[PDB]
């Protein structure tokens, strides 16, 4: 009915043993996109570009619901609870509701704007439960539910890309009509809901290692293996020899080991002290990249690698880490104090440093003549016996990604962080049903071009159940914990200021507790 | 439904033996507060102040329902019945209803204001039943239900304070988002209700003592105890002696007693005959106060003490009594004839006078040389064997307060009067759901800033069941009763005037019947 509410405001968190259930409700507004039309888009329509930036695709009159960020579900305090008390977590169940739909019509006279209710208009909503549409979630896009529950947000417009040759299309390109799906139609008084079960995924590692991969031995006992220690008796000619020694606590670098650090793809090193950087432009020319069909793409963020060495936190890889913007930061050429650079220093115990060579390999045969020659390894692929950690997740970062439907993949954990699934939470698509203005009184076969100006508003609720993996550490000394600082300040961190603006002052990871290797 | 009422007007009182049930219904209006925003506030945002007045906190877009005053429930005649016939009363049950919701939208053109119904808008309401929010009830604030049932009232805005250092915040400060609670959403056609059981509390003493604590003896019989009556035989040197006498009806001041008057904290004395006061400014400098973290707060009203001696009703303690304003009284520097000063003269039989010393103590050892020296006690804490009465309640005064959640407290009766509870009636919070105006037709990630101007109106009902404690006195002569005066006047007391304004001409306490000690 018109006078009865279709749902209530549900927003809290329940901590139930080894489960936590988060619930979020937000207020959304949806405009009419594209004047109800499907439009072909390309870099031709955007004004042209280089070959690396060419594309072809379509924008649709539909919008979509995205909640693929952790702050859509966790408050900062709840995130603190989770990361300070658990070794792991993963999503299990999802429930989604859309309710209290209101459709408004806008009339603009010469000098006045009037907004009225349209009680008989509809919104169309459907889920892509069979994964038949291009999946644009999982590209770290704007338009998710806002972190602050009081913020009213605008629903982003749906569009997609297909195969391109420059700004042109090939015969293999696909065009999708979203009206060619069955969808539910809602007047003011109807609601929509659905449930979803997550795939079985591994727990995320919300811990750091308290041991290093090269320091796993007993520091008191020798090995029963020998290593070559000398090849010449001394100075002079014809001094060749072979001497062997026991590998022990005095020489840990030469001990035999069972496991080796994971793969690498070297990045350029950039200092936040700008005077230490080379006085030249190297953002694009000095960057690591990969090529596909003649197009170059930045290797960003790339394989999970440690950001810097010990004591070198002023250095960061060129495109090897996630960079978030601070509240109120612009979009073009902002200074370093306006952005937030994450660092994966916790994985330095298993993962190679991002701005270093993996190691050295022999490159010749020494003989009595050529000396022994070695070469640097700048990119090392997977080898048997390698171990590594994945990239951390953040309160501001993405949760899941869709694994591409391919013949083969390896370790399909998404490179920007999170859970990779073949059947992720489905896309939820929404659109205001077009309402024509007065048609002519003589028949015309052309499609109608005049429409009543409308938009819609409502409430959306998402509830996720997460499974937790508790710590049972035997460590004696206290752990490192995420904490607020007592020292006085003008504002409270993770709160509003005097003007009403909510901000997140820093990125928060998940790795504070410790575990052995 | 839109065309059906959600509740009826219920407003009366039922006297049922040892119970009385009061019911009140009022009409309320709720605006949009803060433009739907949370704002940080401080004395910095208020313009600065002294150290004693610094604060830090937040204002919210929510309003709240308060009925923590006796005239919200009792008519003057019902109050007369209660206080003239009972030794005690206390609250037992509460029922709360919110109904007949109407949401209106306001459109302001160049020179005209139009108000229309918005049939599809919602109000959000919830109770803080777990006491998780700062409890701002119990600070004697404006914004309660009006005494006169025909008055339409405006719902006050919710705000709270947290820890401050000057105008700055510390890391211990808490920020609360009220959208982070589950709440019920109501369209025009929905209603809300809940029930609450009061904690077990002692009966309020609606009586005065007909005996004095120093006059509890039989005036005809001697004691079997002696007191020292003489220490010198007479005039001259070396006349020391020890003489003892029986304490009896001729010397009542020296009799042994089992119980002593309650505690004290001396106040400065102010005369309503201004020419008797000192010709200087002493409102702040001469006031009693307590210190907390370097901040001074007025001791107001402080411990329950008798206002004045016999025959000195022109004197009142500086900040030791509740002062109410008369109808139409301003807020800054009004004259004494514009305010109503209560007096706790009924408790002079057990409680010390507010503007006097508690007594005298010895301060040395007399010997044969030093004479006997005594000193005044200006503040006396609790001693075993002390008895006292609490502050009276008034028809205009507060009913209950929340006892702070602390390790320890003593006699947690609220100092401004009433019933102290660990789980008082919960706070009831209400807000108009924001309705965005027309959003742009291109996606923007910023939160929406343009909203439709709305407000809401409705009916609220509160029903309280109170338990009574009847008198079974054996007193022969008639009691003192609260009564109206027959003498003619321009208006009727506790009624409206020719312009429609209701007024309460005087404060009415509860202590008219008498009881023995």
């Amino acid at each position: 009915g018109v006078g009865s509410s279709s749902g209530n405001w549900h927003c809290d968190s329940q901590w139930l043993g080894d489960r936590v259930i988060t619930t979020s409700t937000r207020t959304w507004a949806l405009p009419t996109y594209n004047n109800h039309l499907y439009k072909q888009i390309s870099n031709s329509t955007s004004g042209g570009s280089s070959n690396d930036n060419a594309y072809f695709g379509y924008s649709t009159p539909w919008g979509y619901f995205d909640f693929n960020r952790f702050h859509c579900h966790f408050s900062p305090r709840d995130w603190q609870r989770l990361i300070n008390n658990n070794w792991g977590f993963r999503p299990k169940r999802l429930n989604f509701k859309l309710f209290n739909i209101q459709v408004k019509e806008v009339t603009d006279n010469n000098g006045v704007k009037t907004i009225a209710n349209n009680l008989t208009s509809t919104v169309q909503v459907f889920t892509d439960s069979d994964y038949q549409l291009p999946y644009v979630l999982g590209s770290a896009h704007e338009g998710c539910l806002p972190p602050f529950p009081a913020d009213v947000f605008m629903i982003p417009q749906y569009g997609y890309l297909t195969l391109n040759d420059g700004s042109q299309a090939v015969g293999r390109s696909s065009f999708y009509c979203l009206e060619y799906f069955p969808s539910q139609m809602l007047r003011t008084g109807n609601n929509f809901q659905f449930s979803y079960e997550f795939e079985n995924v591994p727990f995320h590692s919300s811990y750091a290692h308290s041991q290093s991969l090269d320091r796993l031995m007993n520091p008191l006992i020798d090995q029963y293996l020998y290593y070559l220690s000398k090849t010449i008796n001394g100075s002079g000619q014809n001094q060749q020899t072979l001497k062997f020694s026991v590998a022990g606590p005095s020489n840990m670098a030469v001990q035999g080991r069972n496991y080796i650090p994971g793969p690498s793809y070297r990045q350029q090193r950039v200092s936040t002290t700008v005077t230490q950087n080379n006085n030249s432009e190297f953002a694009w020319p000095g960057a690591s990249s990969w090529a596909l069909n003649g197009r170059n793409s930045l290797m960003n963020p790339g394989p999970a690698m440690a950001s810097h060495k010990e004591g070198e936190d002023r250095f960061f890889p060129l495109s090897g880490s996630l960079i978030f913007g601070k509240q109120g930061t612009g979009r073009d050429n902002v200074d370093a104090d306006k952005v937030m650079i994450t660092n994966e220093e916790e994985i330095k115990t298993t993962n190679p440093v991002a701005t270093e060579s993996y190691g050295q390999v022999a490159t010749n045969h020494q003989s009595a003549k050529a000396q022994a020659q070695t070469g640097w390894v700048q990119n090392q692929g997977i080898l048997p016996g390698m171990v590594w950690q994945d990239r951390d997740v953040y309160l501001q970062g993405p949760i899941w990604a869709k694994i591409p439907h391919t013949d083969g993949n390896f370790h399909p954990s998404p490179l920007m962080g999170g859970f990779g699934m073949k059947h992720p939470p489905p896309q939820i698509l929404i659109k205001n049903t077009p309402v024509p203005a007065d048609p002519p009184t003589a028949f015309n076969k052309d499609k109608l071009n005049s429409f009543i100006t409308q938009y819609s508003t409502g409430q959306v609720s998402v509830e996720i159940e997460w499974e937790l993996q508790k710590e049972n550490s035997k460590r004696w000394n206290p752990e490192i914990q995420y904490t607020s600082n007592y020292y006085k300040s003008n504002n409270v961190e993770f709160a509003v200021n005097t003007e009403g603006v909510y901000s997140e002052p820093r990125p928060i990871g998940t790795r504070y507790l410790t575990r052995n290797l």
